[PDB]
């Protein structure tokens, strides 16, 4: 009896950069063909959502952000075959259309239907399902999870285990999967190796988790906030270092600590300088460095290509290299079987209505993940 | 006998940048412990040797350059076990000590004993075996092949098949092995893939050979000198393109040609701009780009890390990723077994005394490899 009808509900609308979200009523159109309307249950605050506020990440405004979430299907449009009303689902900010050259490639996951490279802030059909104050409001990465209801394309949603705890498994929608996959799938961390992880937020902790799962012998956590070190050790960091404590640049420090460079390094911050430092600190002949952090819009880094010529490998990835729709249900199943833990990432819980407090907690350095409940 | 005695012989000395080689008499000391003195038979002219002349590469002068060569052992120092007087050998400009962390690593080949990173222009012991007009002359990459006799450390020489034609297999000492290994070992080019090769000199042609050998379906040769195209097609290029023919940047052209980007790209020139263009032209989600060219000293490139975040892999390598002492004898054996051709790389064969004329041929665009015969 809400099926086929416009739903009025509360969402967190971002009208302008560098402003608080406005929690207010929006209108959510019913799903069109191959679309799915989802009642949100839990959503995490990822630093990439903050990047939209700060203008680090440029996407059309006004917008309903949010991309790390889980909820329950309210209704499905014509021709949907992969979810049903009442199913538990995770929106996929990286789609999996299953048809494009990337989806068909054994390794690739950055599906060509993504809204990340050149954001339009729309559904796949170039239109919006959201109205607020009578004005159209942009989507974000096809997900727009900061709303009591959202509409996503079918290629941007995965059915998950019906017994899943949504307030935990929402993290599988971005931070955990990204960090863990960056280590196990993208870098392919090896048993006995030495790893360095730059940035010990939600995603960097997940990288550490993945490095420890892959059997790394030494895992160096690097952060300018020493308050982040205790938790990093808890999830597998063997040593933590704060660049501020040292006279030498940290790439030199880490090279010394690793007797000539690390096997695998990860940038999980989003700064051009730490992307280069992270590359430099991996062993010059065989080291691998993975960029996970999101850089500031349109800015280029400068580097000496001799860092590569010696034999380093440099790569980046979205969503841990996981093919999203294939991978998310499996990751949930694995979580339900206790193959990895999510609680170490969750430091704060708040109602959706306190979204701004949640962002304050992230910006202050106090939280890892705050989970918002609808 | 010459063993244990200084040899007076002819070498090509480079007294200063941007001048002709001086062909004149030098004194070559006998080998010390773990050293090998080699009578040179044939040496190729590699663009890297030109970079020493041009100042693109910085290495101490005065110098005896040359690193792509083959000869016959004249004498050995105490303690040498891997070669004997009379053996055919190839000097190894990337050593293989067998003891360092890189030599012990299954993938790495940039042995920590190399003289490339921080060139000293000496023997492993920090001294020189060469004098000319009473002045010490530096070595180059532990090899110094532009001389009738050179002295190399044992870790910088490999014994090869006694029946090898030295005037051909000298190419295994640099250009062939570098290009071929860059394709087959570093990129790990796959069957049915699309490849783009920037630069169609000796090394880029060898990259093409490797891509074809690895079963690439399409191989795009890219050069501003259209005279290089015929030979590129002979060795496997399926299409050749000259960036100067197009109004659009060539990365865009190549992306269109490859219906969204290539599987593997190779920079085989040594320009910062083409390194970035080569990266960009590989498919954004799963593409791999390998830097082979040597860039001008101390210059940084500028790039947008979003090219990596989407999923690209960027890497570089020295000597095709090959562990040099293990690999060079096997490559020579494979050549003798007709597994690959070297003649397509050889455009000119000149006596050593015409070294300058050979560099002029390279610089004018007219040659691929000139082989100099002693
Ligand atoms: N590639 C992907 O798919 C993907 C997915 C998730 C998040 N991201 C990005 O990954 C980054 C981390 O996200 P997150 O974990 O939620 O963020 P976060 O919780 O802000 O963590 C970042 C950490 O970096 C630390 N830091 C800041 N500056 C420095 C410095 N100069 N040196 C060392 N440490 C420093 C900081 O103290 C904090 O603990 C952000 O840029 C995100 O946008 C990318
Ligand atoms: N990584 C290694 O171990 C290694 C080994 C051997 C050589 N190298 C380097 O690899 C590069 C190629 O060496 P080579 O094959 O002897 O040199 P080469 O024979 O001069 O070939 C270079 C080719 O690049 C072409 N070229 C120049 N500018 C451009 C441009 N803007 N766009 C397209 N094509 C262009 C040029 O026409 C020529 O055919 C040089 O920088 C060498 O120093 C590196
Ligand atoms: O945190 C995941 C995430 C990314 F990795 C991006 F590259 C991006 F543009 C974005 F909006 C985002 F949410
Ligand atoms: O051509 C091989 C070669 C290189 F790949 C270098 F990086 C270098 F510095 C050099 F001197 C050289 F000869
Ligand atoms: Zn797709
Ligand atoms: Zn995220
Ligand atoms: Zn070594
Ligand atoms: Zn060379």
């Amino acid at each position: 009896s809400t099926a086929g009808k416009v739903i009025k509900c509360k969402a967190a609308v971002l009208w302008e950069e560098k402003k608080p979200f406005s929690i207010e009523e929006v209108e959510v159109a019913p799903p069109k063909a191959h679309e799915v309307r989802i009642k949100m249950v839990a959503t995490g605050i990822c630093r990439s959502d903050d990047h939209v506020v700060s203008g680090t990440l440029v996407t059309p405004l006004p917008v309903i952000a949010g991309h790390e979430a889980a909820g329950i299907v309210e209704s499905i449009g014509e021709g949907v075959t992969t979810v049903r009303p009442g199913d538990k689902v995770i929106p996929l900010f990286t789609p999996q259309c299953g048809k494009c050259r990337v989806c068909k490639h054994p390794e690739g996951n950055f599906c060509l239907k993504n809204d990340l490279s050149m954001p339009r802030g729309t559904m796949q059909d170039g239109t919006s399902r959201f109205t607020c104050r009578g004005k159209p409001i942009h989507h974000f990465l096809g997900t727009s999870t900061f709303s009591q209801y959202t509409v996503v394309d079918e290629i941007s949603v995965a059915k998950i285990d019906a017994a899943s705890p949504l307030e935990k498994v929402c993290l599988i929608g971005c931070g955990f999967s990204t960090g863990y996959g960056s280590a196990v799938k993208v870098a392919k961390v090896t048993q006995g190796s030495t790893c360095a992880v730059f940035g010990l937020g939600g995603v960097g902790l997940s990288v550490i988790m993945g490095c420890k799962a892959a059997g790394a012998a030494r895992i160096f956590g690097v952060d300018i906030n020493k308050d982040k070190f205790a938790k990093a050790k808890e999830v597998g960091a063997t040593e933590c270092v704060n660049p501020q404590d040292y006279k030498k640049p940290i790439q030199e420090v880490l090279t010394e600590m690793s007797n000539g460079g690390v096997d695998f390094s990860f940038e999980v911050i989003g700064r051009l300088d730490t992307m280069v430092t992270a590359l430099s600190c991996c062993q010059e002949a065989y080291g691998v460095s993975v960029i996970v952090g999101v850089p500031p819009d349109s800015q280029n880094l400068s580097m000496n290509p001799m860092l590569l010529l010696s034999g380093r490998t440099w790569k980046g990835a979205i969503f841990g290299g996981f093919k999203s729709k294939d991978s998310v249900p499996k990751l949930v199943a694995d979580f339900m079987a206790k193959k990895f833990a999510l609680d170490p990432l969750i430091t704060h819980v708040l109602p959706f209505e306190k979204i701004n407090e949640g962002f304050d907690l992230l910006r202050s350095g106090e939280s890892i993940r705050t989970i918002l409940t609808f």
